[PDB]
């Protein structure tokens, strides 16, 4: 079946982790500690000595991108046709692209970057706005007529920039609509409810 | 048919231009001057307000590797089952995650962080050497037995990553061969030899 490997926060994982609870599919949690880490044998035996590690069968991947696609293509989650396939690509990279910023922000500069970060913020998110502007006014997806893996990836970019600058979204009514019809879906929001989602960190040095 | 939107340089356009002619695809090149980008109406209008643009017909995308993943999935350079899509999207993933750092070192820390990256090379190319040793010896391509869109943008990693520390392929004679078998492919060679590419540089502050 399916199995994360992976530090027990939030991070990388938390949008995979929303598709795969979702979309009602099973798997298993391996939860690597620093301790365990630090002894080096799970590092040396990563592809880019990196986690996640995810496991579908004997299919061993690694990035947490490419475990996002292997789902959203095994589990019908990458638009209807390659022409939404290319924008679901689209909003994914976008997605990442400010992920990084977020994660540099959190591990390399928070205390004297926050303010010049939620300053550039709304310049950040405007592109998802404008996104779901053009698709049947925001009142579905991110892309199409049906979700995709993009669509967890950037919700969960949204709920953690939500607790980073509180009211970010709030002059973005789309995606403030859009992050509460997501969170409703029955199966999502009863994962983000649960002590699973709730007791895990976001981050791993307690920043947020 | 196809237009690449991007700055007179090589950078995030170099692999999916190698892929355009190895595909003996056509292409228009519009070239954006830094003055029409200092203009602001440009970046206004796309997406993340960057370049590259790309468009297919009517379809226009903006993203590096939403072009790539784009181009492999309508020419057929996207493996073929959904097991080697997967590892396709691994490799991707890695090529860049490491053209993040390289881009990183170019525009922002170049003179005091040449050293380090480049003793940090080695582990950094080591990935795809393994990924060579796993498939046909390394004999083909990167994933499987024909040629995907990751093969493009890891040819182009190694090609600059030669330019910036020659002889970092020593240490590696799969990817060393690799290069050399990749850019002998006739329609991909001539394509690097042509004006075309070689009078572009590489990036746009001119280090390499
Ligand atoms: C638990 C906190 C930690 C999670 S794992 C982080 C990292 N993995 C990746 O960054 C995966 C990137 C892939 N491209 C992907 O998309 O999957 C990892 O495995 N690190 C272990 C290693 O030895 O490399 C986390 O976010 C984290 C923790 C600590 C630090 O450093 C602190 C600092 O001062 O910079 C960072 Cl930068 C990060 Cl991201
Ligand atoms: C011509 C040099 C320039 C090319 S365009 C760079 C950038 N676009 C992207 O980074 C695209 C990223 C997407 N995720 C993708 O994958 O496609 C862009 O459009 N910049 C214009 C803008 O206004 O944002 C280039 O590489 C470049 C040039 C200058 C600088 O800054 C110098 C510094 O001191 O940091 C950088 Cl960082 C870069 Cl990357």
């Amino acid at each position: 079946p399916y199995t994360v490997v992976y530090f027990p926060v939030r991070g990388r994982c938390a949008a995979l982790r929303m598709l795969l609870a979702d979309q009602g599919q099973s798997w298993k949690e391996e939860v690597v500690t620093v301790e365990t880490w630090q002894e080096g044998s799970l590092k040396a035996s990563c592809l880019y000595g990196q986690l996640p590690k995810f496991q579908d069968g004997d299919l061993t991947l690694y990035q947490s991108n490419t475990i996002l696609r292997h789902l959203g293509r095994t589990l019908g989650l990458y638009g209807k046709d390659q022409q939404e396939a290319a924008l679901v690509d689209m909003v994914n990279d976008g997605v990442e692209d400010l992920r990084c910023k977020y994660i540099s922000l959190i591990y390399t500069n928070y205390e004297a970057g926050k303010d010049d970060y939620v300053k550039a913020l709304p310049g950040q998110l405007k592109p998802f706005e404008t996104l779901l502007s053009q698709n049947q006014g925001g009142k579905t997806f991110i892309v199409g007529d049906q979700i995709s893996f993009a669509d967890y990836n950037l919700l969960d970019l949204l709920l953690i920039h939500e607790v980073l600058a509180p009211g970010c979204l709030d002059a973005f009514p789309l995606l403030s609509a859009y992050v509460g019809r997501l969170s409703a879906r029955p199966k999502l929001k009863a994962f983000l409810a649960s002590p699973e989602y709730v007791n895990l960190p976001i981050n791993g040095n307690g920043k947020q």
